[PDB]
């Protein structure tokens, strides 16, 4: 919003969610709220300026990422920016509070790649190639399943610290240290006031960049009531403030509990109770892996994700937070095998994947260093455009008075008559 | 219009920006649209709240028209399941589609298409499709439905696949001492007559044993009066078939163009050998979807064996109906059959009664058009199967969630996830 018109879209997501208790009714129609960054600009747009189609981290709402489009577009060199496209998940931030009658307790990553899919065909008047997909964290998941979705659709990935890995977080099961997965079932959620709120959550907006500040106190809390709090006396009660008339009590806008079942799904039928054996329930757990069912919680997408990578047509940018609290030597592995088989980009060896691990740098460095990750994007999307003119002015070169309607000489050469 | 048990609603819907292959379109951005036919029972009651939705997928240059003694045949015998609507689309390159396509088509063609496609067609439509939700594929349309359910597992409740297009070698092509196959035919097979009675006789092949029903659909179909984009001097074709002096007789065309049944049925793999090494070397550009195993001929098709690589993930329960007399490799479909559906992702597979094989024998390719009742009867045996299924599932799902909150999540999360050390 330095550098951009902003244009808000609330758009229909996917029909039947991966997993039925993500929704009251199986048939609700959730929505994806959308924010569409035009940079503000005098001459026309260049004809292969890049569409960018963005997803965000767990509980993080896309308008913290304004300041990176900020960076992408005052720092871009060799290419230009059509727009960025971000939608909310549909069950947080925004898209959460427009369907926070219809939302359940259950989350398929999947869905989003959907969401997307349908979020694209819709805008495709305004969405030409090239596109290019942006995903942090488990958003970083989610655009890889669109290009499994839909190969040939992104030019390129950029990945911000990717949730594509084959371990089972830490959850604090026997001597294992309780990760942010059991700080999200545990943490406070509600407080008389904002001000208050935003004191009690200083830890996660530390190193934030300022312009991300004003975002997340705005963005991060909610007034009540809420579904979840529907009453503001008994709250206030609760907290002892009744005599203050003047002051609203918030809760997280995005509920713990829809990070929660985000970060992690419910394994709690897995083992039967005669023979002590894992036997994978079907009906419910079709996607889980039987190695992973040992506990009662698993998350399929990062391990069915990192097990196709292999096939990811898209060349790939891999921006690893060095102080990350992922997986981070199984990440690379990751990017060893990325694009290398059928389907696949041509992976390391062809040039096409790159990994910048960013020494000190964390989670939330789209937010904490926003002009170094920024530059990082850049460098790869200067190559990118340069190899994409290119193949793109070779393949018009080649297909020059091709006709249209009938194949060429040559399959007349090679498949015999009868 | 109508058959003889259903109303019918035509539609045109667009499908899926950005096609698999650049050169499957003239622009890279065009916009194809989908022709589709929805088939509603003609019902005195109220449509029952389990009834099915089904989604169709045809065979190469087989119009979507073909099935409907089909359609028929599945009401008319339905047992312990309501079909709430039939939808079939012609496949963007052929039938009634390349037509209102055909000033946008080029020369290549992805399956995979067909299947992003379908997806946008049932959101469009998602208001009269309730779950259940149920594919038929016939033949490559087999292959087509079963990378639909991959692109979202727990669409279907079942998938019926009719010969399916789902093995890991590639067809026969005349190569060495190889038997010339349909594609060879389709290459270098006549596609214009002086009449459409001609075309009917010339085309005798591929009509031999349908259903009287299906022949009827098969003229009216299968062939376009002159003029067409290929054929567009209707003059110059009378004078080259000496008819210029009948002013009663107009010269037909294939409706489907060969050249859209070819490129759709075998893709071109004309550059895969480093002239220096004469190694195989796959190019990434164009060619990044083609297993080098099968780049050592100059012609391929990907998407049989990346399907059947990806068969133990398959979620929907299946019934893989085999013509007995199918052109098909019948042994590579049996070990498909075999791992179907029996890894992660999958429905449990044949070791959990989820995946049926009825190999029919003597059918052929064709049988969905030639012995309607049985393949009917069939599939109607399995639906009531995995309609019983449903019921109780479903049932299970809402008793075991009765309780529970959609806000908040249930008291064992606070039993197995231990707090944060204080
Ligand atoms: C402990 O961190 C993990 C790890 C290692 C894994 C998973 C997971 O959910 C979390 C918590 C995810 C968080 C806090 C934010 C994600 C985001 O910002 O999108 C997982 O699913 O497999 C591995
Ligand atoms: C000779 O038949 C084959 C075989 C055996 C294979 C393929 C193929 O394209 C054809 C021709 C495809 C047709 C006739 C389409 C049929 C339809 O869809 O009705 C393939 O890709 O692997 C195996």
């Amino acid at each position: 919003t330095e550098k951009f018109t902003i244009t808000e879209h609330l758009v229909p997501g996917s029909h039947i969610r991966e997993y039925p208790g993500s929704t009251v009714n199986q048939e609700d129609v959730l929505k994806i709220h959308v924010k569409q960054y035009t940079p503000k600009r005098e001459g026309p747009v260049p004809d292969d300026a890049i569409t960018f189609i963005a997803t965000h981290g767990v509980g993080l709402p896309k308008e913290l990422y304004e300041p990176l489009w900020d960076e992408l577009l005052d720092q871009a060199s060799g290419f230009h920016i059509r727009a960025i496209w971000m939608a909310d998940v549909a069950s947080m931030n925004q898209s959460g509070i427009h369907n926070e009658d219809k939302l359940s307790m259950d989350c398929s990553w999947m869905d989003h790649a959907r969401d997307l899919l349908l979020m694209i065909n819709h805008f495709r008047d305004q969405m030409p190639r090239p596109l290019v997909g942006i995903g942090h964290a488990f958003g970083g998941n989610i655009i890889t399943n669109l290009a499994y979705l839909h190969p040939r659709l992104f030019t390129t990935l950029l990945l911000l610290d990717p949730l594509i890995q084959l371990s089972p977080p830490s959850l604090g099961f026997g001597t294992d240290a309780p990760s942010a997965i059991n700080y999200t079932l545990w943490r406070d959620d509600v407080w008389p006031s904002r001000e208050v709120a935003i004191r009690a959550n200083r830890a996660i907006m530390q190193g934030m960049d300022p312009r991300c500040l004003d975002r997340m106190t705005k963005h991060f809390f909610r007034d009540l009531p809420t579904p979840l709090y529907p009453d503001v006396e008994a709250i206030k009660a609760l907290f002892g403030t009744t005599a203050d008339s003047t002051t609203t009590p918030v809760t997280l806008t995005t509920p713990k509990y829809h990070e929660l079942v985000a970060q992690i799904r419910q394994n709690f039928n897995a083992r039967d109770p005669k023979t002590g054996r894992i036997e994978v329930p079907r009906d419910t757990h079709a996607d889980m892996d039987p190695l992973v069912a040992y506990i009662p919680l698993y998350r399929p997408e990062p391990r069915s994700t990192f097990r196709r990578l292999e096939t990811l047509r898209p060349s790939c940018l891999w921006v690893i937070a060095g102080a990350t609290f992922l997986n981070i030597d199984e990440i690379r592995e990751g990017v060893k095998i990325c694009g290398s088989g059928i389907g696949g980009s041509g992976g390391v060896p062809d040039g096409r994947v790159r990994e910048v691990v960013l020494p000190g740098f964390g989670h939330l460095m789209p937010f904490q260093e926003v002009k170094t990750v920024a530059e990082t994007c850049i460098v790869w999307l200067q190559q990118e455009m340069d190899r994409f003119r290119q193949t793109e002015r070779q393949w018009k070169e080649d297909r020059d008075g091709k006709s249209h309607l009938a194949v060429e000489e040559n399959w007349y050469k090679v498949l015999k008559p009868i």
